[PDB]
This record gives C-alpha cells, sequence and structure tokens, in this order.
C-alpha cells in the first residue's frame, strides 16, 4: 500500500473480468454446489443425521448464494466457527481493516478466498460431512473425460524411461523434453492433443513435434523456460552439492495434477531433480484445486478399469497406466515425491507474505523452507494472482516489481500461468494493445479480456536475488 503500489482489482471495477466473475460466476458455482449435493444425496439413505445435516447445508448454500446476489456486507467468522472449522484468524483481521465491505465492492482476491471459506465452514460444522468435498464429483468427471490424453502421456513416460536413465548417467534432446513437460504442465487440460500425441522420442524430435511446440509457444507471451532450464542443468552438473529440490505450488486436480506429476517424474528420472515437494490446499477450494486426498484419488483412478477403460490389463494402455501409478507410489515411499498441505495457501494472503515478515499465518515458516528449494514452480492463475497481489499493475510492469519481496528474499521461482484474470504484467511494449485490438473484434467492449480467456499463457522466472 505504498504511494506507487496499485490497488487490487475489485468486484466493483467497471468492465473487468473480476466484476463479471463476482456478479455472474460465483452464484453459478454455489448453485452448482447445491445441485451436486442433491445428486450425492440420491446415492444414500433418505433420512437420519447425515441426511438432515445435508438438507441444512443446502438451505445455507441457497441463502449464501442470495447474499452474494444481494451484495450484502461480508460478515466475520464467529468464535464458534473459528474453533469448529479451524478458520485462520486472518479473515477477521482483514474485515476489521475493511469495515462494512460488501460483495458488490470488495477486493476480488479476498472475497473469492472468503467465498470458499464460508462454504467450508458449513461442511465442517456437520460431523457427517466434515471431510466431504462438494467439488469432487466435478473433479472426477473432468478427469474421467481426459482418458485419451492420460493414456498418451502414460505411454510417453514408459517409452522415455530407458532414455531418461541414460541421460541421468551423463543434452539438447533433454532440453526439448524439458520444454514439452513444462508446457504440458502449463496448459493442463487445455493441452492440445498435438503435443500429447507424440509419445516417442522420435515423434517428439520430428517435424510434427517441432510444429506442436511452436504452436504452444506462440501463445506463451512471456517465456522464461530457458532460465529454469539453466538453473536445473547447472545444479545437476554441480558436483559439490547433490540434493536438487523442486517444489510445486499446485492448482487443479486431475489432468493438471497428472501433468505436474509427469514433470516431476521426468525431472527425477533425468537427474534434473532429486526431491520434489508438492504443496496442496487443506480445504475444498476454487472448485478444482488439489487437496492431499486428490493425489490418492488420481492414483486409484489410473488403476481403475471402469474409470479409465484401457481394456484388459495386458493392453499397452493398461500397462502404461499401471506403471505410472506404481512409480508414483514408489516415489512417495522413498520420499522422492512428498505431498504437504498448509492453511496458508487457503488464507486470503498474497505471496508478498511468503516473507520473513509474516509471523502469524505460516508465511515466514513456508518462506524459510522454500528458500532451500532449487526451484519453486507456482502453477496456475490463482497462484499468479497471489504472486502479483492481484493489483492493477501496468501490463508492462517488470516481473520483479510485481512480486515485491519475492524478487529479493531468496526464493527461486517459476510461475506457469494460463492467463485467466485481469492482472497481467511483464508484457513487451505494445503487446497488450495488439492482443486487445484483435480480441475486441469478437468480444466488443472486452478487448482487455484476452488475458482472461485462458488462450494465452506466461512462464515467468525470478532468481530471488
Ligand atoms: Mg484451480
Amino acid at each position: 500500500g505504498h504511494m506507487t503500489i496499485p490497488g487490487r482489482f475489485m468486484t466493483i471495477d467497471k468492465g473487468t473480468f473480476g466484476e463479471y466473475t463476482a456478479s455472474t460466476r460465483w452464484p453459478i458455482i454455489i448453485q452448482n454446489a447445491i445441485d451436486d449435493l442433491s445428486k450425492h444425496q440420491e446415492t444414500e439413505k433418505s433420512n437420519g443425521t447425515k441426511f438432515e445435516q445435508g438438507e441444512v447445508i443446502k438451505k445455507e448454500l441457497k441463502e449464501f448464494r442470495q447474499e452474494i446476489i444481494d451484495r450484502v456486507p461480508l460478515r466475520p467468522f464467529t468464535e464458534e466457527e473459528i474453533k469448529i472449522a479451524n478458520v485462520p484468524l486472518s479473515f477477521n483481521e482483514y474485515l476489521k481493516k475493511h469495515p462494512e465491505v460488501n460483495w458488490g465492492a470488495v477486493e476480488w482476491l479476498f472475497s473469492e478466498v472468503y467465498l470458499y471459506r464460508r462454504v467450508n465452514v458449513l461442511f465442517q460444522r456437520q460431523c457427517e460431512w466434515a471431510k466431504f468435498d462438494i467439488f469432487n464429483r466435478l473433479k472426477q468427471s473432468t478427469f474421467e473425460s481426459s482418458f485419451y490424453g492420460v493414456v498418451e502421456l502414460a505411454l510417453r513416460y514408459e517409452n522415455l524411461l530407458p532414455q531418461l536413465r541414460e541421460m541421468k548417467q551423463n543434452d539438447d534432446i533433454l532440453k526439448v523434453l524439458f520444454k514439452e513437460f513444462i508446457e504440458i504442465s502449463l496448459w493442463g487440460n487445455a493441452t492440445d492433443l498435438s503435443l500429447l500425441t507424440n509419445a516417442t522420442l522420435e515423434d517428439i524430435k520430428s517435424i510434427q513435434g517441432a510444429k506442436a511446440r511452436a504452436a504452444s509457444e506462440s501463445k506463451i507471451v512471456v517465456n522464461d523456460t530457458e532460465k529454469a532450464w539453466e538453473v536445473l542443468t547447472k545444479a545437476r552438473a554441480d558436483a559439490n552439492s547433490r540434493e536438487i529440490r523442486v517444489d510445486f505450488v499446485l492448482d487443479n486436480s486431475g489432468f493438471e495434477l497428472y501433468a505436474d506429476l509427469m514433470l516431476a517424474a521426468f525431472l527425477l528420472q533425468s537427474g534434473l531433480a532429486t526431491k520434489c515437494i508438492f504443496h496442496a490446499k487443506d480445504i475444498p477450494y476454487m472448485v478444482s484445486d488439489v487437496m492431499l486426498k486428490d493425489f490418492d484419488i488420481l492414483v486409484h483412478d489410473l488403476r481403475d478399469r471402469e474409470f479409465f477403460p484401457s481394456g484388459e490389463p495386458s493392453t499397452k494402455e493398461s500397462r502404461a497406466l499401471d506403471l505410472f501409478a506404481g512409480e508414483m507410489e514408489k516415489f512417495v515411499s522413498s520420499g522422492k515425491i512428498e505431498f504437504r498441505e498448509d492453511s496458508f495457501w487457503t488464507t486470503e494472503l498474497d505471496y508478498w507474505n511468503l516473507d520473513a515478515n509474516e509471523t502469524k499465518y505460516h508465511g515466514s515458516i513456508l518462506h524459510k523452507d522454500l528458500q532451500k528449494s532449487n526451484l519453486v514452480i507456482f502453477k496456475g492463475d490463482l497462484n499468479y494472482r497471489k504472486l502479483t497481489g492481484d493489483r492493477k499493475w501496468p501490463r508492462t510492469t517488470k516481473w520483479e516489481t510485481a512480486i515485491g519481496p519475492l524478487a529479493t528474499n531468496g526464493i527461486t521461482s517459476l510461475s506457469l500461468r494460463t492467463c485467466k484474470a485481469d492482472v497481467q504484467v511483464a508484457l513487451p511494449e505494445g503487446l497488450d494493445a495488439k492482443l486487445s485490438q484483435e480480441w475486441e473484434k469478437e468480444n466488443p467492449g472486452r478487448g482487455s479480456w484476452w488475458c482472461c480467456s485462458g488462450k494465452w499463457a506466461v512462464i515467468c522466472f525470478c532468481s530471488g536475488i
């Protein structure tokens, strides 16, 4: 909040995608939760404590949706709620500093995080529902529909595995693979089959492979992939220190999580990493965002021949899915892959609080540990919003400026972000004008929303020094 620090995007900022999100998408998400709760009830006993508790949650969700529609003031969490649902104290502190804010004129970042907190308090109050994930039906459904791409990537892992081992025993072929797995991780479900369909080293190196990468990369308007490459290849070559730690601050479950696992597996098998740590959400959050249990659901899905019908176990497809699931379990057992959750990730705090200054809500604890990482990969749009504080930076703002203390407090970071929100920085001169003018043609009055569409992406690096 300094003189030259821009304000955060607000639900009241006229013509922004945040304004549209709050007035239009949020009541849909809550209504979807009511409907999914109804769908779940179909599959169980129609009376008793669990049933009644769920009817009450549905009523409360209905009223909550209407509160957002009526643009009422955001109420604090009661002491009872804080204790039963383990609500961080940060929310009530925020509301004291922002008295009487209402859904119609409130910071987009805080209110969105608050939304999922209010939803979770309803579930945590109800003992038969305290661990239920109201977004899980959707998470599973979306992943189920990714069958084709899932099998293609599993086949690729299995194919590459001997060559990755030889690489580890020693390449610009390794560089091509690095770009592929980074970009597949970046695009998540949106990954075009053109990238995935090349499942052998030969196909990846081929003209077809090159064209697929060039198509992906033409949409990545800031691309610091080479800087991260630099970091991991130098650490691998460094014979003084052996540990190479890579962290993943995660976004969505399912295919995006699968691709992050695939990137981790690739780094581990090639020697570009020796330990990968995954950071997940501790409550159902932003609809699809990974929780610890979503990893185990993914591994179970991979082996589930009703879920992913890869045919008899003997098929190549079934063998490849089973191999990857087994590799995951193996890496978790040996500690090459480790999953963690933390309440910090589901507070309203932006990542300028990933700093020694943040002594109340774990920011300083996480920061001290992340300093030890060779590379912290932040996935997705929400993490990017928290890196940049979700502020109205000019769209050419230097990346180091937008991330505040993260430019200088010893965390080496890489943001992989599909652009799905108004905030956008580090663009070349003139690019925002160019993309806006093209976008404006089919989206009148909304030219600036090119970076809200998910069609463009950025890959942004900072050494933290
Ligand atoms: Mg997400």
